[PDB]
């Protein structure tokens, strides 16, 4: 899946993330390299495919894809979102 | 192109013990183990191997995000600074 990060926010207010708002505050590589603490920003949104996650939800999804070269099961993702999404 | 990642619950980084190949692999986390317990990511004993080096989760997290989101690892000088801030 395509993956990107942005500081648009809106997840904790359960706001729908629009492509336009996401892109207006997308984080570039150099920007993240200059300030890696961005990973802890409350407004950080992670785009994974068509969905938008907070970092706490995206982290296991992402860790699994790189460590095992395949996504987690569908039932696992549902459980992570249930546990971790705002 | 991206470096390989493995995870283990061998621990030892925060006591500054040397991470041995045997200790890492004997307690390596498998796909089904992580799929059954994704909270392992918060386990205090989690060690993340990135290429040749061993990190705790707090250090590995930005490395992992940069690789996935930008499809390239962070610069080496950046990783060194993350280590100073986040390694135990
Ligand atoms: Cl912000
Ligand atoms: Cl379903
Ligand atoms: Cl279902
Ligand atoms: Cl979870
Ligand atoms: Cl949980
Ligand atoms: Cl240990
Ligand atoms: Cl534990
Ligand atoms: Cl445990
Ligand atoms: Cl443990
Ligand atoms: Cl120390
Ligand atoms: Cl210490
Ligand atoms: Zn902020
Ligand atoms: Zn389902
Ligand atoms: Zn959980
Ligand atoms: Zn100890
Ligand atoms: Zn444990
Ligand atoms: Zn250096
Ligand atoms: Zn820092
Ligand atoms: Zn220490």
């Amino acid at each position: 899946p395509s993956i990107a990060i942005s500081l648009c926010g809106g997840l904790s207010d359960h706001r729908e993330i629009t492509k336009d708002a996401f892109l207006e505050q997308a984080v570039s590589y150099q920007q993240f390299a200059d300030n890696p603490a961005i990973i802890d920003d409350p407004n950080l949104v992670v785009k994974v495919g068509n969905k938008y996650y907070n970092w706490t939800t995206a982290a296991p999804l992402l860790l699994a894809m790189q460590a095992f070269q395949k996504p987690l099961p569908k039932a696992t993702v549902e459980s992570i979102m249930r546990d971790k999404m705002p």
